[PDB]
């Protein structure tokens, strides 16, 4: 009675199949051939994984060999000229697109189109970039994406829900390009609503009866003349010659553009619950006579295994007030944010398994909620069901006593430095005696051959911790002697010891677990494996010290010490649904607080915490949440920064305001306003020395430190650096 739906379901294999044929393929070891064999393989091995959990709203056109909306841009030919000068075929055109084309002499190095977010979520997309030239249209020649995979499903025996980017989001989240500074995207609507039409059209034919058309920007805020264009672009598109549409939105809250939606000729909605819940009843208040709402109750961007009983309570709600012949259970979002398979996992420990669901394990959830809620007896799932989430709750490694009495003491002062900045800039100018223009690296170096050789036999135990020890001291050595030969004021250790910036602490943090499969799409074939937040975070011991300290003790210049901030930490691991993302934040931030306090006491007293995930984290819509998250992720940094001596150092890079403000730091090195700094910032060889000067006509030269923008020419492109800061001096 009641149907089961699924947004989206990520493509990268089980076995990361698609990182491994793309990546092959580009590198001429694969021919197209092949590599189109293993697209066809992994589709149809993920339909036949839906059609088999039972699932009846199977999507097709999800599956991409890069990004899906860099797919429409080539199906729509939103393609700039400069990537059809090279006689590739579209798919070569496609990879041009998404990650650049090097050629032979000329001598052409032609850059990628643009990478962005895609809003909160970790996954980036492929910027749909316009001309006022561009000519919309459709290639039948280069084959018809959502055409051809629904066919390829319908061949076997599957029938799909061909998915599409929709006219208003896919130019809303567009750029202009070079050549067109003045266009605005969203004025291209006239010229692009005849080939969705034409598209629409065609895959009716091929007989598709429902398409889900995503118009995800229904959840930020948007001015009135861009709500007004759902009406104009659906009243377009609907009628007798194309598939019922089901416009859907996830990741927030629709009700601001409500009237937006509210007299469509569509065929039914998709709303996330999981995100927001209490939109519930509004957004069921505006369904037409004719229209299904679509219940996004299964999470599509977390890996916790979803309550039944709840979810289950959420549907009744949207029946109770619709009736249970229009309504559809689904998954709040697209799989994609999703790791494939939790069956892949050999290390975790069964009790925590137990609290997991991956993509091929929500699958069974839609379905056993939409039999739970038809009169299905499936007493035995809700059961076990309920034993599950009974245990997790009930479990210890999630509650840590003195966690939460240590949360408990955060107040006013352990957030704030023991002075303002003028009285600490006069006790660090005593200590450190910096010269004007100090100059300093901001990351870390180049890998060793021998690093990851020598890394991965210490972790077969084929070498003792003291030679692999001694080996990390060289290549720190190495590094510390470099910047003292170019001259550089305050030094990096090169992080050698590190593999990346969130698993190496959260490896030695308590409260986290990690798998061994877990990966998820962060852009193109480059994928992450997010360290999973299970419980109450402390830190045991010292986690950077022992290296920073080597590091500092070779050098008489001063030694930073390098961390990454509590946000980030929080934002690219999977978090705990069962505490608030604050709550996190800030054990996380104790955490830190005491790992400063290690590096201080140790001797390392200047200190860069790094805090990249900022803005992604930002909340979709202006308002409470996002002014609250604000302030809390900027006193997240300072609960573990505010603990130090007036004459210790604080330190934050980013790469390019309200927030950073509210930091308090030392020094935030910034890539390169000037409003809300009060402190001191730093910035990243002729413009280079005519950059310096130009800036001098607005803010003093008492306020300037200098840096890296953010391999072998780092001899030079710092040497450079060096010398003009010291033509100043």
């Amino acid at each position: 009675m009641v149907q089961s739906s699924v947004l989206g379901f990520p493509r990268i294999g089980g076995q990361r199949e698609l990182k491994k044929i793309t990546e092959a393929y580009w590198s001429g070891k694969a021919t197209v051939e092949e590599l189109l064999a293993k697209g066809k393989e992994l589709r149809e091995h993920n339909w036949k994984l839906q059609q088999k959990a039972g699932v009846d709203i199977i999507p097709s056109n999800d599956f991409s060999y890069y990004d899906q909306v860099l797919d429409l841009s080539l199906l729509f030919n939103a393609i700039p000229e400069r990537y059809t000068k090279f006689d590739l075929a579209p798919i070569d055109v496609l990879f041009a697109m998404g990650r650049g084309l090097q050629a032979a002499a000329a001598a052409v190095d032609v850059t990628a189109l643009e990478m962005v977010k895609w809003f909160d979520s970790n996954y980036h997309y492929v910027r749909p970039t316009f001309s006022h030239s561009t000519e919309f249209k459709l290639n039948t020649a280069a084959g018809i994406k959502p055409v051809d995979e629904f066919n390829e499903a319908k061949a076997l025996g599957v029938q799909t829900r061909p998915v599409i980017l929709g006219p208003v989001s896919y130019l809303y989240l567009g750029k202009a390009d070079k050549d067109s500074l003045d266009l605005e995207p969203i004025s291209l609507l006239p010229k692009i609503l005849p080939v969705y039409k034409e598209l629409l059209q065609k895959l009716k034919e091929a007989g598709a009866e429902q398409v889900q058309i995503d118009e995800p920007v229904l959840v930020l805020d948007l001015p009135e003349a861009v709500q007004s264009k759902f009406k104009e672009a659906y009243d377009a598109l609907v009628g007798a010659d194309v598939p019922e549409l089901i416009l859907t939105t996830y990741f927030g809250d629709v009700r601001p553009n409500l009237k937006a939606i509210e007299n469509l000729p569509v065929a039914g909605f998709h709303f996330d619950f999981v995100r927001v819940p209490e939109q519930l009843d509004e957004v069921a208040s505006i369904l037409k006579d004719g229209q299904t709402l679509s219940a996004g109750v299964v999470d599509g961007r977390n890996i916790w295994k979803t309550d039944f009983a709840k979810a289950s309570a959420v549907v009744q709600k949207a029946i109770e007030k619709v009736g249970k012949d229009k309504v559809v259970v689904a998954t709040s979002s697209s799989l994609l944010h999703t790791p494939v398979d939790l069956e892949s996992e050999t290390k975790l420990d069964a009790v925590i398994k137990d609290w997991f669901s991956f993509a091929t394990q929500k699958l069974d959830e839609v379905v056993v909620i939409a039999k739970n809620v038809s009169g299905e007896d499936v007493s035995k799932q809700l059961e076990a069901n309920a034993a599950s989430i009974k245990a997790r709750s009930e479990s210890s490694i999630t509650n840590d006593p003195k966690v939460q009495e240590r949360l408990t003491t955060i107040n006013e002062a352990l957030a704030t430095r023991k002075a303002a900045f003028p009285e600490r800039l006069t006790e660090q100018k005593a200590k450190y005696n910096l010269p004007l223009f100090p100059t300093t690296t901001i990351g870390s170096f180049p890998q060793t051959k021998d690093i990851r050789i020598n890394r991965n036999k210490f972790a077969k135990g084929q070498i003792t911790a003291e030679e692999y020890e001694a080996f990390i001291n060289k290549e720190i050595e190495t590094v510390v002697r470099f910047q003292e030969e170019i001259g550089l004021d305050v030094l990096v250790h090169g992080e050698p010891e590190r593999n990346d910036m969130v698993q190496y602490f959260g490896e030695q943090l308590n409260g986290f677990a990690f798998t061994t499969n877990g990966w998820v799409q962060s852009y193109g074939s480059r994928y992450v494996r997010p360290p999973i937040i299970v419980g109450d975070v402390s830190r045991p011991k010292a986690m950077t010290v022992k290296e920073s300290v080597y590091a500092q003790s070779i050098t008489s210049k001063p030694m930073k010490g390098m961390l990454t901030g509590p946000v980030t930490i929080l934002r690219w691991s999977f978090p705990r649904d069962d505490v608030s993302g604050k709550i996190q934040a800030l054990q996380l931030g104790l955490a830190l607080r005491d790992e400063v306090n290690d590096l201080e006491g140790a001797g390392i007293t200047v200190i860069q915490v790094d805090e990249p995930a900022i803005r992604e984290g930002l909340p979709l819509r202006a308002g409470k949440e996002r002014s609250d998250y604000l302030n809390w992720a900027a006193q997240s940094f300072r609960v573990a920064t505010s603990g130090v001596e007036n004459s210790t150092q604080i330190h934050s890079h980013f790469c390019y305001p309200n927030h950073i403000k509210a930091l308090d730091a030392d020094v935030v090195s910034i890539e390169f306003e000037f409003s809300e700094y009060p402190n001191h910032i730093g910035l990243g060889k002729q413009e280079f020395v005519s950059r310096i000067e130009e800036i001098l006509k607005v803010y003093p030269a008492s306020k300037f430190w200098v840096n890296p923008d953010c391999w072998p020419e780092v001899k030079e492109s710092l040497t450079n650096m060096v010398e003009a800061a010291k033509e100043f001096r």
